[PDB]
């Protein structure tokens, strides 16, 4: 018996309850990035750059 | 018995309840990125860059 | 008995309940990217860049 | 135009979502009444005694 | 135009979301009444005694 | 236009979200009444005695 990483619970979302009666939502993007309404999300990354809700409006490398 | 990574629970979403009665939603994108309404998502990446809800409005490498 | 990665539960979404009574939704994209209404999604990537809901509005490499 | 009882919506159940993963259930009745697991039920009674989930363990009128 | 009882919404249950992962439930009745697990129920009674979840363990009228 | 009882919303339950992960429940009745787990219930009674979750353990009229 060694149990190196035996019984873990990592990157987990369990048990959620949500209501939304009258939620007007309005976005107007021009040349950018927009990230709305993210809920009950999970992940696990090994040897990588993991971003749940990133928003890079632009990337420019001119030469 | 070694149990190196034996019994894990990683990148998991279990147990969700959602309601939405009258949810007006309106988007208007022009030349960009938009990410709305993400729910109950999970993943696991090994040796990679895993992004759940990314939004890159542009990528430019001119020469 | 070694159990290297024996009994895992990774990249999983189990148990979801959803209702939506009167959900007006309206999108208007012009030359970009739009990602709406994502629910109950899962994946696992080994040696790769796995993105659940990405949105790249443009990619340009001019020469 | 009188509209005495014109456009009603009475005794109604509309819009339900349910999940049950591992629900052990065990009953043991002896000489009585048991009522379990009632969901999404509706009725309308006119000039009567309407009971959705009644449980009378006994009725005795000895003479 | 009189609209005596024209456009009503009475005795209504609309919009429900439920989850139950591992719900052990155990009843043991002896000579009585038991009423468990009632959900999303509606009714309308006119000129009557309407009881949704009643439980009368006994009724006795001896002579 | 009189609108005596025109546009009402009476005896209504709309919009509910519930979760229950590991809910052990155990009842043991002997000669009585028990009422557990009632949720999202509605009714309307006109000219009557309406009780949602009543529990009369006994009724006795001896002569």
């Amino acid at each position: 018996v060694l149990y190196v990483g035996s019984k873990t619970k990592e990157g987990v979302v369990h048990g959620v309850a949500t209501v939304a009666e009258k939620t007007k939502e309005q976005v107007t993007n021009v040349g950018g990035a927009v990230v709305t309404g993210v809920t009950a999300v999970a992940q696990k990354t090994v040897e990588g750059a993991g971003s749940i809700a990133a928003a890079t409006g632009f990337v420019k490398k001119d030469q």
